[PDB]
């Protein structure tokens, strides 16, 4: 297998990475493992001016007054079980938000906080009869209202909640209350049913307390009964959310009908769907061993056909010390990271379910020695029924000596390794940044991304009707619109020019300056700087970009063309002059 | 023969320190050459959401008044030296966006100290003294302004319009001094005495649109004799601007007459890298809209300041025609340059002797090989080539538009950064790199050359600041667990040792303004923990032995998570606390 991607070849795979604590997403090409591009996200970035401009700031809404964000999950939409390409969606954990990234534009383009919850997680994408859902777990108990007269996580109205959002739309579709937490999740293949594990069935706040339990569980979610009771009108409604809630908690020991709760050791972690849709596996952590729920067994399991929810077990490994995350290469083989004894375990699915019947088997085909300590990993397609068995990526915190020192703080460890045959072997290491976490790779005939912008983009709508109502046509006007203090300059690029090269203001006018590049040629981007007024924006082929700025100091302003587009790009530059406020009537 | 081998395999570690400008991008990436994968990012003027870099006390505090500013917009990374060898000191870097130098600290990896430099727009390029040690940070002002620029005046062609050349403390990181020139600043480099520096001009016509700055044939290559600077320093001949104390010298020419700081080295055309050879013999200006570098003999420049020579144009002694669009030198330390040609889309391999012979007139071809890049070649650096070190080793070649040298990713493409093996009489592409927002250069170190710390010293300057507020509240960082009430303001104080905070739960009422500092107690390398409190847009790390603090305020009554962002252990999930929030 191709390990290395030379000179003017092509890698064979997008990846798409978590920028952890970073925020951003972040495209490779694999398996050369090179960054190929960064899509700002729940970050501010000073290149695009993403957090910044005002189409960025419209997409994160009130959201946009914080500079931080906490990724971990990176998913690709499906239909009928296989990537389509559309959407990519990601958790920010920091600030309880989803993000839609459109895979088209390579660019987010929705955002969402989730109300009424703290610390959004683990999120997966319902995969048949396609992504209609994003489900997201909120980690974090709190009370209902949080007004501040209850803290205590034992009250009766203190909880957490499983979420869904309507993909297509971005909205709240509803949200389920449970007992315990919630932490990874994932989707069968027929769109009923969904499953998360929970770490703190015990409800506490203390490491000691949420260690008590031998078992906590994974909570399974039958979403075809949700859906019932929405379209019926029996739900609540939390705060000033419209979002239909849903009550999943067992009542004096009754279940409801949304939800079934498995027992799991212990303070289990991952929560992975197998690509021939058999299972829900989940890793135990604490225990040293995965448990595997067969989803077939749900219905019986939800209709009473089962005096105990343990009988959907029908495997429960013993795999290692520290299992955190599972795998498959679509070849019946599971793969599954040990933390603690530092290792990628391949495990046959088949196998183990024999011995969990007394069989004597050895399920274990081998174990990798990892460096070291690794969370979650990724198979290439291992998300979908086309699971190919190629490609293996396990991510790895601590990395020691693996990499130069580069000081205190240190890279993830993100190993490639190839598993097209029976014997995983490891081909390269992969330094990154604020500890990414997860990837989810996509074969390179399954993206398909635009190289110039279509003028009726959804992303900078908004910013065509500002125009028309200044009576502006964006594609062909050099113009500034004069209105009280605000100053709207509408301007035309094309390298090496800026179509409004001056312009001037009183100061203190709050400046909107609107850049349309109307340069029809791939890979002609245009940059915008305000010198010392920390403005910054990048203008792709056909796009419209807008930026809002106080001009808060008098004299010459100089702004630039900060992305180079052409031999004479270091003399693409403009003037704002800004009159003193002592020539101008002053205010208080 | 040039076959060095490209392949760094796991378990094997890189033979270079790679440290490129994050471009528009703002920030310092550290990569290892020649696997070319980075290792670290080092937030400088970009808000970084992981460390807490933009959002922390002790970063704000280096920012100063420019952590307003969530933007910078690099090109110019380079290492401090002494007696003309790299010292692993420093690096500094500059920002064109908001017309900041800053220092980054190579033991920590983490910018220490930076400046907004006075009365001037656009910091662009920046190159260190080398001789006999870097005493000054030189940088260019790349646009001219009125002095004042108050709003009087706008007349970029008024006699107070005008840039300066800045000259910035290393060490202490204040300015020393600045000097008026005629026309603009492009690029700067130094020679090995101490003594002289040199910058490329294009636009000497003062012109602001770009028919105008490409006005004259010739602009040029401005020599500053930096010993003369120094003297009328020490003797206080100099005037200030504005509010700034910085000492400042008129470098310009008056009436025909030189200053005695600087002297104009004609050189065509819109010139733009400004290169010192590795043997101190030339600077090399590369001739952009000329298909020529200019050679300029540093040996000649005493005699030119000393009035000696006829013509400015006498210390030219090279001028080689390499090609189509020459931006920028570099040099393997054998006797060679290598020239970036932005329009034919190549590096060009010449000889700077034979290139001298031929400016004589001498029939001798200097030209040793043309390689395509792909495509269109900014800067390119080769290993070691700012110093008497340089090795010949590797050349990587910063190439702006990559075309289809990458898999697609939407209407935005990566810089391609061209690793070329040039140990051999023929360079050979060897690797691409795709790199974020246009690094436009880098720089190269040996491992032996860099020395990093894996455990922060509980001294280091970085956070002293706060060590000292702690001392004000009389708290031991080392050991305490204490939450200090001060009217609305709260003040938490907590270690920290995976997997659990030292302060796990505090209450505060609506509205406080909280300072949370924590302190890092282990003792282990690479154990960091992470502080963010949930919708709050609070976040930041902490090392084994470092104080990082953040300040915010409880605006949202109720219950509020917080949680260690950084992995640190098996039970890392678990590691949390509560902020409990008083209702007003
Ligand atoms: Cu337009 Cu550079
Ligand atoms: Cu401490 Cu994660
Ligand atoms: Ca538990
Ligand atoms: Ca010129
Ligand atoms: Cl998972
Ligand atoms: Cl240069
Ligand atoms: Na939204
Ligand atoms: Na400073």
């Amino acid at each position: 297998q191709k390990i290395h991607v030379g000179p003017g070849e092509l890698d064979d795979y997008y990846g798409f990475w978590s920028g952890g604590h970073q925020g951003e997403v972040r495209v490779l090409g694999v398996p050369s493992m090179r960054e190929l591009m960064r899509i700002p996200v729940f970050n501010v970035d000073s290149a695009t001016g993403w957090g910044l401009t005002n189409e960025s700031r419209h997409i994160m809404g009130d959201s946009a007054k914080f500079l931080n964000g906490d990724c971990h999950a990176p998913h690709i939409s499906m239909t009928d079980g296989k990537y389509d390409g559309k959407y990519l969606f990601i958790n920010d954990k920091a600030n309880s938000r989803v993000a839609r990234i459109r895979l088209d534009i390579m660019k987010c383009d929705k955002m969402i906080t989730v109300p009424n919850v703290q610390a959004i997680h683990g999120l997966r994408l319902q995969k048949v009869p396609h992504t209609k859902y994003v489900f997201a777990n909120a980690e974090f108990i709190i009370p209902h209202p949080n007004d501040g007269k209850v803290f205590d996580l034992q009250d009766e109205n203190s909880y957490t909640m499983y979420n869904a959002i309507d993909a297509e739309t971005m909205e709240m579709a509803f949200q389920v209350i449970v007992d315990g937490n919630l932490d990874n999740t994932d989707a069968d293949y027929t769109g009923r049913f969904a499953a998360a594990t929970c770490y703190n069935s015990e409800k506490a706040f203390d490491l000691g307390g949420m260690m008590r339990n031998e078992r906590d569980w994974v909570v399974v979610f039958d979403i075809h009964a949700v859906e019932a009771a929405v379209k019926a009108g029996d739900f609540i409604t939390l705060g000033d959310s419209k979002t239909p809630v849903l009550d999943g908690r067992k009542k004096d020991g009754k279940d409801s009908k949304f939800t079934r709760y498995v027992p799991v050791p212990k303070n289990p972690h991952g929560c992975n769907t197998s690509s021939d849709g058999k299972y829900f596996i989940a890793a135990g952590k604490l225990s040293p061993t995965c448990s595997m729920i067969a989803i077939d067994k749900l219905p019986d399991l939800f209709a009473g056909k089962l005096a105990d929810p343990r009988d959907v077990i029908v495997g429960e490994p013993e795999l290692g010390l520290g299992p955190l995350h599972t795998t498959f290469d679509g070849r019946g083989n599971a793969y599954t990271t040990l933390f603690i004894d530092s290792q990628v375990v391949k495990w046959n699915m088949e196998e183990a379910v024999r011995a969990y019947k007394g069989e004597k088997v050895n399920y274990i085909k081998q174990k990798l020695d990892v460096h070291y300590q690794p969370g979650h990993l990724h198979a290439s397609l291992c998300e979908t029924n086309e699971a190919d068995g190629k490609w293996l990526v396990a991510l790895s915190k601590f990395s020691k000596d693996r990499f130069l020192p580069v000081g205190p703080l240190h890279p993830e460890n993100d190993q490639l390794i190839d598993i097209s045959g029976d014997e995983m072997k490891l081909v390269h290491d992969g330094p990154t940044f604020a500890e990414p976490h997860d990837c989810i790779m996509a074969r390179r005939d399954q993206i398909k991304t635009k190289k110039i912008w279509d003028r009726n983009d959804p992303f900078f709508a908004p910013t065509v009707e500002m125009a028309k109502k200044d009576g502006i046509n964006l594609d062909t006007d050099n113009k500034v619109i004069r209105d009280g203090n605000k100053v709207r300059v509408y301007m035309t690029s094309m390298a090496p020019a800026f179509g409004v090269q001056e312009f001037t203001v009183k100061q203190g006018d709050e400046v909107t300056v609107t850049i349309t590049n109307i340069d029809q040629i791939e890979d002609v981007s245009h940059g915008f700087v305000v010198v010392n007024h920390g403005v910054s924006m990048e203008i792709s082929p056909q796009q419209t970009s807008s930026i809002t700025f106080v001009a808060d100091k008098p004299g010459l302003h100089w702004y630039y063309c900060s992305w180079f587009c052409h031999a004479l790009h270091m003399e693409m530059v403009g003037r704002m002059m800004v009159e003193p406020a002592w020539s101008h009537p002053q205010f208080e």
